[PDB]
């Protein structure tokens, strides 16, 4: 993986997912998560189909914070540090994430507009 790449024409320093790129997005994303999960599964083998039901299987009832956490920890699980701040970023942004993309970059304003 690159150590730098482009978001919103800015530079930013890429990196292996974090704990708490995992906690922020985990609190974040609510059902949008298998919509993540989609664009993760162009570049991750482990995440196609039936990787998302299996998970919704085993994770549904305990709810839509922890499954949005076990996808990214499955992500982690099948790429290692392959499974980066920047593939992330990308799949926020092609769901309409920016703001949360942002946060997790440290771009975004604390004392800016509600997100
Ligand atoms: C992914 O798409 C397949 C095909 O429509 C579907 O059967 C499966 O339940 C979907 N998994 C999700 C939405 O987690």
């Amino acid at each position: 993986p690159a150590q730098t790449f482009l978001f919103q024409g800015q530079p930013v320093v890429n990196r292996p997912l974090s704990l708490k790129d995992q906690q922020t997005f985990a609190r974040s994303v609510g059902l949008k998560w298998r919509k993540v999960g989609r664009s993760l599964q162009r570049g991750c083998r482990a995440l196609r189909d039936p990787a998302l039901d299996s998970l919704a299987y085993e994770y549904e009832r305990e709810g839509l914070y922890e499954q949005a956490f076990q996808l990214l920890r499955r992500f982690v699980q099948a790429e290692g540090r392959r499974a980066t701040l920047q593939r992330l970023v990308e799949a926020l942004e092609e769901n309409e994430l920016t703001s949360l993309a942002e946060d997790l970059l440290g771009l975004t304003d604390p004392n800016g507009g509600l997100a």
